[PDB]
């Protein structure tokens, strides 16, 4: 295979847990899963197919053949309209926040989150200079009161609310997905407040029942005002591509294309939009996808029954519809650092939900898309061993 | 054949002339001689040798391989040290402004240039909410006593200055080079007054006449003290590619290369990346460099040669040493859009002075980067036939 492991190593993946270690940590996709023969075929047709014009700068929102695509697919996935004149191509969710936090709000506005949220996310916004502030959330996310209570108070202390950041689908730690009903009652008050929602949605394409699919992004829903939704190719062909896009109303994405930095340097990544879009042409990606997520489904299922025939009855497992991560809840007396401590112990590294904010109790999250089956399978047994 | 133009069309490339147009404008690489060829074995070969590692996320200030490669490189160019770890890659100079210019600068900063400078540079930093204060220039560039000043009365004002911004090599649009003197007078005047430099450098691989190397960076001659060097491979292998670098003292390069964007990211731009760092390891790059080079030199003394019969009319033109662009003056009397209004009539597109700043008398940026030496020929003899 060419998904091999031989330069998977410090100085040029961007971590490498310690030898002996199972790592259920990031939310990376299991090496010999990772796309290297199709990519390689993608790139290999798109210089064929585009020549010189692969080299050259790119159409400043992005290639037109991959917007066109990437709209219809939105528009499939919400059962609602969306135009190519919407969409943006980006280098990567990372870029697109940095992009939005430092175009869409000024050093010293606040960005509201949920109260446990992406932790990188956070640091990003944070590092831009923004001030950030928790929103209480349950198992379907922020609580619409909360963040009404949210933006009031905000508003009477002068602090300006740049967007309200939410990861609606698959949430990073937690796992869950925001209904219908949740997502309409958020609108409402993001609306009343005219404050903008910035909706990552990196998971969106991870659904892991099969005839299943989320409900319609909060920007279909809002009919895209002031609402920005941001998707990547990370979570489903390699995050080393750098390759994403951006979601906003026609006049949004349109006065974020004029930006000197599209002006200057064109499509924010050309060539490899080029190669994922010869990917997306042809059905491969879609039958990548549905390869993949069946991969994903049985590691889910592998962790998920492992620990459940296993855990402590106080800890609560939701198993999630989609996406990278597990979320443990063991609340009560359980001390995050106790449960840490076992991990260590077990010889299997885990993310703390403290990380992510503030929890109800201590709160674990576990990712099941880095390693096989049969290892997670065995790092639960350890895990569950060394928490007895 | 793989160079073909086949897809050089209007929403996949950043921009086509109207039909008919001798393209005299933009300073892109004739489509011919972008090197297709070179780079689909390139993506071929780091897939191969990668393998998973080429799309998980990469090492956050870029891939190890490249980045000892970079620093050797500046190093051997400047005849001074510089680490790998003064090193942090960059989805293109365009992305890297737009990351200075908000991280090291806030709204309501000056950024000071030079009275001509990059046109689409003016717009990142403008579009960043800062300020821009044109400085006087010669035909070496900045003039010191004039930055000085500009510094001070800045002071006077709590008009903070974010950084001076610096195309010393091969500038953009008069194809100059500063040389080592002007250089240290310059960075004796912004480490006095403790203002940062970025050194804006696309075209510093470009120098035409084989045997000639330019001077010393900005950056090497201070110690990388206060000054933040930016190159590309725009220029050199393709703009589509997005791929650059970042040359700094190692504090800063380590303080942005923890930024949230890094951490969340990873390498801005890794699969592309590994695919330029193999044709760095087995020469491919200089041997590509040199015959680019000559390429570039032909069309320059093409370009020039026929342009005789107007410099012995009054317009002056000094030959650059390298990069992609002639600059002609047309003096007193000479009007800039007379000048346009004769390039339209002879169906030839120019770059208008005016969109780079202040000239003394009429400006007019030529390139030479785009188009064939018998083009050049033709689009020389038509222009001054129209002028005449
Ligand atoms: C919610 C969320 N958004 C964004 C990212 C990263 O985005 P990208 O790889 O496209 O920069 C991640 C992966 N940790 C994530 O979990
Ligand atoms: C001075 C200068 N800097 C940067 C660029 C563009 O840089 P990049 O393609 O790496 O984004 C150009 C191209 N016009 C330039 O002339």
């Amino acid at each position: 295979s060419l998904s091999h492991t031989r330069q998977w190593r410090p100085g040029v993946v961007q971590e490498v847990a310690p030898a002996g270690v199972l790592d259920l940590g990031p939310g990376y996709i299991e090496p010999a899963l990772l796309p290297v023969r199709l990519l390689r075929g993608a790139y290999e047709q798109a210089l064929a197919e585009y020549g010189a014009a692969a080299l050259g700068y790119g159409h400043d929102p992005g290639a037109q053949p991959l917007r066109d695509r990437l709209a219809a697919r939105a528009a499939a996935a919400d059962g609602l309209p969306c135009d190519p004149d919407q969409v943006l191509l980006t280098s990567g969710t990372s870029q697109a926040l940095y992009l939005l936090a430092t175009s869409l709000a000024a050093p010293g506005d606040t960005v509201l989150t949920e109260e446990l949220c992406y932790d990188l996310g956070q640091r990003i916004f944070r590092d831009c200079s923004l001030r950030l502030r928790q929103v209480a959330m349950d198992g379907s996310g922020m609580l619409p009161d909360a963040l009404d209570r949210a933006l009031t108070e905000g508003a009477r202390a002068g602090a300006k609310t740049a967007f309200v950041y939410l990861t609606p689908t698959h949430h990073n730690p937690t796992g869950h997905t925001m209904p219908l009903a949740r997502r309409r009652l958020l609108l409402e008050v993001a609306a009343r407040h005219d404050v903008l929602i910035v909706e990552d949605d990196a998971y969106t394409e991870l659904s892991l029942i099969p005839d299943r699919t989320p409900p319609p992004s909060l920007a279909a829903l809002a009919g895209y005002r002031r609402v920005v939704r941001l998707c990547s190719f990370s979570k489903t062909l390699g995050p080393g591509l750098r390759l994403g896009w951006l979601l906003a109303d026609r006049e949004l994405a349109g006065r974020l294309a004029t930006h000197g930095l599209f002006v200057s340097g064109g499509s924010l990544n050309h060539t490899t939009s080029l190669a994922v879009s010869t990917l997306l042409a042809s059905g491969a990606y879609d039958r990548h996808l549905d390869a993949f997520r069946a991969q994903l489904r049985a590691r889910r299922d592998a962790l998920v029954g492992a620990l459940r025939a296993m855990l402590d009855d106080g800890v609560e497992l939701r198993t999630p519809e989609g996406g990278f991560f597990l979320w443990l809840r063991a609340g009560d007396g359980a001390d995050e650092r106790e449960l840490l401590d076992g991990a260590a112990r077990a010889g299997v590294r885990i993310a703390a939900g403290s990380r992510f904010g503030t929890t109800q109790g201590a709160g674990l999250r576990l990712a099941f898309s880095f390693n096989p089956p049969a290892l997670l399978e065995q790092a639960a047994k350890r895990l569950t061993t060394a928490w007895s």
